[PDB]
C-alpha cells in the first residue's frame, strides 16, 4: 500500500470489478473479494476494447529456479485460467530459463532448461486450453523475441537500467540485458505466428506486484516504438529453503505448516486471542478457501481465541492436499504429445 | 606500435610465417609480408595444433552497414579464403545486423537485414567453398548462439564492459549486450550442428586490428567456463561519406582517387619528390599489387620524382577496376540457391 504509491499503481474500485463481472458475464474471482489482485494499470482499457467487441491478450510468467511450483505461484496461474475462461482470449506464457541462469551463481542452463519444462507440466495442470495458449522457453523462442528486443533496448539506457532495477556496475551484463527478454511478449509484434505482424492487439499481463519494475520500463518505451501499452493487473506476494511445492506430498505439507509456518496466536494456550496480520496460515486459507462464510467464522474465532493455532494449521493442510492433489493427477494427464500442443508455434487463427 | 604492445599483441614472426609455409606447401600470402597482417594472439598455438594434425576452423565477420562491401573491408575476407585454402579448414561468418542497427541511430533491422543478404553476395564472390564455409546473420541464428551468449554475459561486470569498450551509463543498454554475441562464435560449442558440441576445437580469428576488445574480453572469459581461447591475427586497416566500394563502375572509382585520395606529392611539380607515408594511393597499391618488382620500382619512381602523383594514381584506378570487375562478375553467380548452400545450419560431418 505504500509500495502501491511509490510503484504508481492505482487500485482496482468496485465499479471496475463490477464492470468486468457486467461485460463478463460471470462472477468475479475471489481474489478481487478478497483483495489479492488488489492492483492495475490501464486494466479499465482491456474492458473498453472487450467493450467494443476487440480481442485481446494475456502474457503471464514463471522463472525456472526449481524443479516444481510453490503453491504460491499458482496464484497469477490459476487466476489467469480464469479471465482466460471469462474473456476467451489468447494466452501467451514464458518460461524465463535465461532470466534464472543468469541471476542465481548456482544455476545452469542445463538444469533451468531442464526445470523449465517441467514447471510447464504444472502450467498446463491447471487446465489452460490448448487451442488458447502459447507456452515457450526462452532459450527456444529467442529468435522471435529478438527483433523487439533490439528495439526495446536501443530505447533504453544502462543508467535507465539502474534506475529502475537497482543493479550496479559491479553486476554481471547479463542482468542489463534481461529485462527487455521479459519486456517483448507484452507486443503483438513478437508473436507474428498468433496475431499476424499486427501491432495493435492490446495486452494484459497479470504478475505479482514485485514484477511491475519491467512492465513499467516498456510502457515508457511504447509510444516511441509505435507499440501499444501493455495493461498489467497486481497481485500481492503469497508470504513465507524449503516452502509448499506443488508436488509435495501430504506428510511433507503437514511437516512444513506445523514447523515453518509463522503463527499469530499465544505461545502456551493463554487464548480466552491472535493476530491474523502476522500468521502465515490465516493468510493462506485466504488465497485458497472458495467459502467465504467459513473463512469470516475461522477468522473471528481464531481472532477471539476459541480456535488454537493447532487447528487453524490442520485446516490448511487438509485444504492445501485438496489443492496438490488436485493439481497432482491433472499432472498425470500431461506427456510430450500435450506438451507439443502448447509448444506449438503455429496457430492457424483469424486475427487478420 | 606501442599501443599494439600494450594491449598485448605480438608482432607475426618471418620465424612464424617461414614455420606455416614449411607446414602447408604454399608461399605466403603477401599480407604477411607487407605487414597488412602484422599482428597476433596465440596464432603459434594454431600452428602447433596443425603440426599435430588436429583441425580447427576460422571465424570473421561483417558489420552490414552498407548494401555493398568497400575494398577496405575485402582484406580480411581475401586474407581468410587464402587461409581456408592453405589449412582446408571449416570457416564462420557473423553478418551483425543485430549490431549496426544498435550503434547507428540512422538504421533499421529491416535495411540492417537486407543489407546482411547483399552483404553476403559480395563475402561468397570472394571465391569461399561452400563445403567448408557456415555464414549467418544475427537475427538467424541467434538461438544457437544464446546459450554461449548467456554464459560469457554472466562472466562480465558492467563496468568490465565499460572498462573495455569505453561506454557510458548514457548508452543504450543494446551497446553493453552486444559484445557477447559477437564473442560467442570464437568458441566451437556455438556450432553444434559442425562440432557436434564438442568444446576441443581451437579457433582462429582474423580481424582488422579495431576488432581486438571483443576478443581480448572473450579470451579471458575462456578459462572460466572451460573453453578453449580463441586465437586472432591481425591487420591493419586501407588507409582511409564516400570510399571504393566493390560495385562501384570505372568513372565513380576514377572520380574518388583523384578527388578524395590523400597525395603525398608536393602541390604543383615541385619534384625533381613525395612522401610515401601519407600518400594514400601508394598505401592502396601495397595491399593489391601481387607484383613485387613493380611495387619497389614504383614506390622508387615516385619517390625520387620521376613519376607525377597523376601517373600512381592512374595505376591504383586500373588495378582497382581490375578487382572490382573481377569481384562484379563473381556476384553475378550468387543466387539465392547459391546463398542457401552456405546458410543451411547443417554439415552432415565427421568432427565427432
Ligand atoms: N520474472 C518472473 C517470470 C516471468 C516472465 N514473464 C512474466 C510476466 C509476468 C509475470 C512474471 C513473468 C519470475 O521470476 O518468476
Ligand atoms: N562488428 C564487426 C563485424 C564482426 C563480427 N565478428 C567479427 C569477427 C572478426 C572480425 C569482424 C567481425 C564490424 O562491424 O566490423
Amino acid at each position: 500500500n505504500k509500495l502501491i504509491d511509490k510503484f504508481g499503481c492505482k487500485l482496482i474500485t468496485k465499479d471496475m470489478i463490477e464492470r468486468m463481472e457486467r461485460l463478463t458475464g460471470q462472477k468475479a474471482h475471489h481474489f478481487f473479494r478478497r483483495n489479492i489482485f488488489l492492483s492495475h494499470r490501464d486494466f479499465e482499457k482491456i474492458l473498453d476494447v472487450y467493450e467494443k467487441g476487440e480481442l485481446f491478450y494475456l502474457y503471464t510468467g514463471r522463472g525456472p529456479s526449481s524443479e516444481s511450483l510453490h503453491v504460491g505461484h499458482l496464484v497469477p496461474f490459476l487466476f489467469t485460467k480464469y479471465l482466460q475462461d471469462t474473456f476467451k482470449v489468447p494466452l501467451v506464457i514464458q518460461l524465463t530459463d535465461d532470466e534464472k541462469f543468469i541471476f542465481k551463481s548456482n544455476l545452469t542452463l542445463e538444469e533451468t532448461h531442464n526445470y523449465a519444462y517441467e514447471n510447464m507440466k504444472d502450467i498446463i495442470a491447471c487446465g489452460f486450453d490448448p487451442e488458447l495458449t502459447f507456452i515457450f522457453t526462452n532459450l527456444e523462442y529467442i529468435a522471435e523475441l529478438y527483433p523487439d528486443i533490439l528495439r526495446i533496448e536501443k530505447k533504453i539506457s544502462c543508467s535507465q537500467i539502474k534506475s529502475i532495477f537497482g543493479f550496479k556496475d559491479s553486476c554481471n551484463v547479463g542482468k542489463f540485458a534481461f529485462p527487455a527478454v521479459q519486456a517483448a511478449p507484452a507486443f503483438s509484434s513478437s508473436f507474428p505466428h498468433i496475431f499476424g505482424g499486427r501491432t495493435d492487439i492490446h495486452c494484459l499481463v497479470p504478475h505479482a506486484i514485485d514484477q511491475d519494475p519491467y512492465f513499467r520500463m516498456v510502457r515508457d518505451v511504447a509510444p516511441r516504438l509505435g507499440y501499444l501499452k501493455p495493461s498489467s493487473i497486481h497481485s500481492i506476494f503469497l508470504p513465507s529453503n524449503s516452502s509448499i511445492f506443488v508436488n509435495d506430498n501430504e506428510e511433507s505439507i503437514r511437516n512444513k505448516i506445523m514447523k515453518y509456518a509463522f503463527s499469530g496466536g499465544q505461545a502456551t494456550e493463554e487464548e480466552q486471542g491472535a493476530n491474523l496480520d502476522v500468521d502465515v496460515s490465516w493468510q493462506y486459507l485466504r488465497f485458497l478457501m472458495e467459502d467465504d462464510e467459513k473463512l469470516e467464522e475461522i477468522g473471528k474465532k481464531y481472532s477471539s481465541g476459541e480456535m488454537l493455532s493447532g487447528e487453524i494449521k490442520s485446516i490448511l493442510v487438509q485444504e492445501l492436499v485438496k489443492l496438490t492433489k488436485n493439481h497432482q493427477k491433472n499432472r498425470e494427464a500431461i506427456n510430450d504429445d500435450v506438451i507439443a500442443k502448447f509448444t506449438n508455434k503455429s496457430r492457424e487463427q483469424l486475427l487478420k
